């Protein structure tokens, strides 16, 4: 007993650049997820199209405590995960993976960034032995130059993803900034 799935395969990592000479101190702080792409099934619930935000807090041990917030079903929802430096600067694994049920593999790779406007970051993970990947386009503001968005689309297609697996969330006020 169980289940079936059909997923676009994760690309070979030779298709996924790594930011040269990654600077963890320059990367820390608040980012908006201005574009999202991945092999997971796109979801209908229109409320999910709202932009979310993340905070990368660099710790003394060089790990980040990463907090995301989204405005969902009238609530601010918060999720904090720990990113441990991986094999190469700009890569990370997941701290305390035993406490994520059904999650057996997790990898983060920063593809490119100029640290004070934008970033693209690649994620790959195995959740109930299905392989997912995603890419995020991060902005220091909630809006990004069109060319950055066009670059993000082309890079996502190059990894085998079609347009319908690529989205630009709608900016919002609730939760991701907070209060006047
Ligand atoms: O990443 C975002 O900014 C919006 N995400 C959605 C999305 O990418 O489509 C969620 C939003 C989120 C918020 C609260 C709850 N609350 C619950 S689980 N309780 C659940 C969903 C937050 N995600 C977790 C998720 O996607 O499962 C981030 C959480 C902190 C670690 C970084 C992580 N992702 C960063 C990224 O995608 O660039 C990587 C990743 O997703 O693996
Ligand atoms: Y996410």
């Amino acid at each position: 007993q169980d289940s079936t799935s059909d997923l676009i395969p994760a690309p070979p990592l030779s298709k996924v650049p790594l930011q040269q000479n990654f600077q963890d101190n320059q990367f820390h702080g608040k980012w908006y997820q201005v574009g999202r792409a991945g092999n997971a099934a796109p979801r209908e619930d229109k409320d999910l199209l709202k932009m979310t935000a993340q905070t990368y807090e660099l710790k003394e041990d060089k790990s980040y405590n990463v907090t995301a917030v989204r405005f969902r079903k009238k609530m601010c929802e918060y999720l904090t995960m720990t990113f441990v430096p991986g094999s190469q600067p700009g890569e990370f694994t997941l701290g305390n993976i035993k406490s994520y049920p059904g999650l057996t593999s997790y990898l983060v790779r920063v593809v490119s960034t100029n640290y004070n406007q934008h970033a693209m970051v690649f994620f790959k993970k195995v959740q109930q032995n299905r392989e997912y990947f995603s890419i995020s386009l991060l902005g220091r503001t909630k809006e990004l130059a069109s060319e950055l968005k066009e670059n993000f689309i082309r890079f996502s297609k190059s990894l085998g993803l079609p347009e319908n697996h690529i989205v630009f969330p709608v900016p919002i006020d609730q939760c991701i900034d907070g209060s006047a």
